[PDB]
DNA sequence: TTTTTTTTT
């Protein structure tokens, strides 16, 4: 009685945006450009524009939503004619459902209507092929014909094969033919819930996804994604009987969201302060009292320096952190928070993890008895930051396992006839404790710290923590109780805020190292060697790679305010940074 | 409609090369007188002779390809007539297809399409049988007839047994005939996608490819590959039901390239300059300041020695370095440039290695349950070299299973009832640290290298590295910066050109020993043990493997020059690289 | 059972 497809139309035409330019009319231009055959809708704007359109999608989205796929596909076929022989077909994907269900909250009346659901992907199978539209060629020496079986009808997602040839009305054999069958991208996956949504004593439940089309590979595990589709029952053997009338339940996504124009330029305008890198190290841990110069060594990290990748060789361009410190330092709590405000983090124990856990596990699947590799912590870091929390605890033979990823970014395997490299370009931060808990000053550094030379040289900086009482003990009773009664520091960049700076500083910033500062890092790098060799009896080394720690320093500070070549002042920060670790174990420079 | 039958031919006996000689025509003799049964052709070549056939070959390749092959088999027959007989029928493989797409960005629009994909080959099934026609028999106590399954058309994928039998019209059971039954060899190998082209924080994928007729047994595993074929989708048990409509993809390999003239004229040229060993030495890891006397050494290791078989037994002719050193000293990336430049090379690390990953790991096949080999990183670089980082860091138990390998060069194995002896023919490169971390001056040598006496006589040469900060720091430092700055070194051999000239000299250069360098050698061998009796606590010992080493030591620098003889210039360098070795290892000479 | 990598008494 009443047709969508003008409105349809008409909304996607006519609808001033937040800046009133007509965003979806852009959109469209820009799926043209590149065929990406795949248009996102906020819930909100259909709402916004008509309401009565709004409730069509959300509960008759199993038919209203073809019908405004042809639609779009028409306009889009009249703005270019062109579209044609290369996309045969639009999707159309909404986000923003006010329909989330939690994933332990699923019962058997969610199941038929469009539902959001938030989780943690954890698997995700290979892209494989999935048969829509068959084609049957009849055996039989009378028929020797062609057909596509599923007539009038998609193809379920249980193979049949036609019983009875439609062209001659007999039995008999039917072959499938691979050339003229029409097939769709298809990928399974697995999605998690978050432990915040947990209850108490149970492990988290998981659910499975489909993705296709051009849904497929568009995630990696260990994301939070928010999935919307249909919920249906999964069934592998119907044909086989014998009871077993339970069946699982399995989602059939139509849009997926991972984690705007409106962020740039708020991020620009933070880069804008002149002050902007004191904003950022006060940000950093607002909970925690004191430990400045620990607060803008994390900070570095977080951002890192610029990797170069040559023609021959390549240079890693993170930075390791190490602390040593007494017990209740709050070591641990900006590792924790570090681990909040990275966009991708992975936190571990020294007890808790193993090298083939930290690395890559050589694993025989019980199906087919072949061995096959398993992703460590620091592979799935890649890209990211990982945090070694009580790295004095872990077994020195495990704590070796690490040494090659922590230089040349690389995990190498040579195990039951498998011989594979794997990239692990990420940032390692770590804390432990001296060798007899608290930090003993009679006794010599060397013996406190309690570490081999060879993985002391790979932190670029090393911090020395220790719990002196004295005159700020009142300060930092007064700050704990202020947290402690609600009271909270102004003036700080918020965590979501943080997350958005940090990660489009890593994507669109690369400084240059310019002359004047090649100088001052010169200069400073000669004067340590000096200094080292006239005492040669401090634990850590001035080797080399502490001259490259000084360019990747100098780096993070440039990029920290968005800037695109490394000056002086830069330099400045990178050696006084640096002075100050050398002061903590012990080098007077 | 035009015939391209005229035009291929046209284009086969008038197209002209870079000298006009007639490549393809040469191709054709050939491949007459070998009974190559296999022509290829360059995909460019066809474009600039004609375009429009050119184009056809990519798209139309389904019905194409016959009609060429049987143009170019008349031609060939009408050349000679005695290539019939001997040959049923040739192929024509087109090499060059501007369609290149990565491996994990497969989608079902590439599906029946000619594409080409580059990566790594991993596994390589035994040579065995397709059917293609069968030749059945339906017995039965009135038929006694038999035929060819398959009327008008090739044997189908699945295995597809009559069932009403053409001859008399009526159902039973059918026998096949092996004997008039025809068959194509067949083989299976498995791709993998480059390193460098995996995303971050993912494992590889890998696809399955088939290989037939003179395609099989084409590459070894461990292979950098490019194939082109036909994408198709894979059925596996398809006359159970149970839903699986979801299918695999594999590709039918239509022409297949591993990793000229033109090549070998640039490399003649290359050793003409009488400083050609000056030239290689300053191009082995341009972005490493300093380490000559590592780098000349690293560079014998890459040409090797001339293996020597007698009547009686064989004589090993590859070089082992073992590298001992300071953290920092750029031990590593030495290392990984080495693997890049080598034509074969595997990389490996101590920690995450294996005795039975190394020579030779026996599995138990689930599908049949017996156990078999499989090839170690040893066995997978025959005729390369393998390469051992952090060499201390794996136990002792697990380095002393490489001690056969490295001076026999075979692995024998003696386990769940198999015995077997396997070729292990690769130069071992190793680096390492010293006991303490860092090389400690006062104490001795024999505490100081913490190794078995056994295995550091089985290394050609052994060098020592102290990171002595010094004057050397100022230009030391402004190298680095210069790196990371851009700037690159000049008058360089390029790694390309250097794997090239390395391949070359390996395989047909054989130096042999004159009379002016046997008496060099003997001199210093009696002088050196002489020596080494003076002060036997050192931990390295003169045995009759140095002797070896001098001799395999001369031929490659001999084999470095393009040389035909070991001239007396060559014993000189031999022996004075061989004194460097001594005093870095605290032996005066 | 027997060979292998892995976490676990
Ligand atoms: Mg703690
Ligand atoms: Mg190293
Ligand atoms: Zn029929
Ligand atoms: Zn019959």
């Amino acid at each position: 009685q009443i047709d969508y497809r003008d409105v349809f139309i008409e909304f996607l035409t006519t609808f001033k945006g937040n800046n009133n330019q007509n965003k979806y009319i852009e959109r469209i231009n820009e799926l043209v450009a590149y065929r990406k055959k795949s248009l996102i809708i906020e819930f909100s704007d259909v709402l916004s524009f008509n309401e009565n359109l709004a409730y069509e999608i959300i509960n008759n989205t199993k038919i209203i939503l073809p019908i405004l796929e042809g639609a779009l596909y028409d306009h889009i076929l009249q703005l270019d004619p062109t579209y044609q022989r290369d996309i045969e077909k639009v999707h159309v994907r909404i986000v923003g459902i006010p329909r989330v269900i939690e994933l332990r909250k699923i019962r058997s009346t969610d199941i038929g209507k469009l539902i959001t659901i938030d989780g943690i992907l954890v698997k995700v199978t290979p892209v494989k092929e999935r048969i829509y539209k068959a084609t049957y060629k009849h055996i039989h020496p009378d028929c020797m014909q062609e057909f596509e079986w599923p007539e009038d009808e998609e193809m379920p997602e249980v193979l049949e094969m036609p019983t009875i040839c439609p062209k001659c009305g007999k039995p008999g054999q039917f072959r499938l033919i691979p050339e003229k069958t029409k097939l769709i991208d298809w990928q399974k996956a697995v999605i998690q819930e978050r432990p915040e949504e947990v209850p108490s004593g149970q492990l988290p439940r998981q659910l499975e996804i489909i993705l296709e089309d051009d849904l497929v590979d568009s995630a990696r595990p260990g994301d939070r994604v928010k999935v919307t589709g249909i919920l249906d029952i999964k069934q592998d053997s119907p044909v086989k009987r014998g009871s077993r009338a339970v069946f699982d339940i399995y989602m059939k996504v139509s849009s997926i969201e991972v984690s705007s124009e409106e962020d740039e330029k708020k991020i620009k305008d933070l880069a804008k302060d002149p002050w902007i890198r004191d904003r950022i190290i006060s940000s950093i841990a607002p909970s925690i009292y004191g430990h400045w110069e620990l607060k803008e060594a994390l900070a570095l990290a977080l951002f890192g320096g610029v990797p170069k990748v040559l023609e021959d060789t390549r240079i890693r361009g993170d930075i390791h952190i190490l602390i040593i410190g007494d017990p209740g330092t709050a070591k641990s709590q900006m590792l924790q928070f570090i681990s909040r405000v990275a966009p991708r983090a992975v936190y571990t124990t020294g007890k808790g993890s193993t090298a083939a856990g930290l690395t890559a596990a050589v694993v025989r699947e019980k199906g087919t008895g072949e061995y096959y590799l398993e992703a460590g912590a620091l592979v799935l870091a890649d890209g990211g930051i990982a945090v070694i929390d009580e790295i004095d605890k872990m077994r020195d033979e495990d704590r070796v396992a690490i040494h090659e990823a922590m230089e040349q970014q690389t995990v190498s395997i040579a195990k039951a006839g498998i011989v594979a490299k794997l990239n692990a370009r990420a940032a390692v931060i770590a804390a432990g404790n001296p060798k007899f808990g608290r930090y003993i000053s009679e006794r010599p550094v060397s013996d406190n710290i309690n570490l081999p030379p060879t993985i002391l040289s790979r932190f670029d900086l090393i911090f020395i923590l220790k719990d002196q009482p004295g005159e700020q003990d009142r300060e930092l009773a007064n700050y704990i109780l202020d947290v402690h009664s609600g009271k909270s520091t102004k003036n700080i960049i918020d965590i979501d805020t943080l997350r958005k700076y940090i990660a489009y500083a890593r994507k669109y910033v690369t400084p240059k190292i310019t002359s004047e500062a090649k100088n001052l890092i010169t200069d400073f790098f000669v004067e340590m060697r000096k200094k080292s060799s006239e005492t040669p009896d401090s634990p850590i080394l001035i080797t080399p790679r502490q001259l490259e720690a000084l360019i990747r320093i100098s780096e993070a500070y440039a990029k920290m305010a968005l800037k695109a070549e490394v000056t002086r002042e830069d330099a400045e920060r990178a050696i006084n940074i640096m002075r100050l670790f050398l002061e903590s174990v012990g080098v007077d420079m």
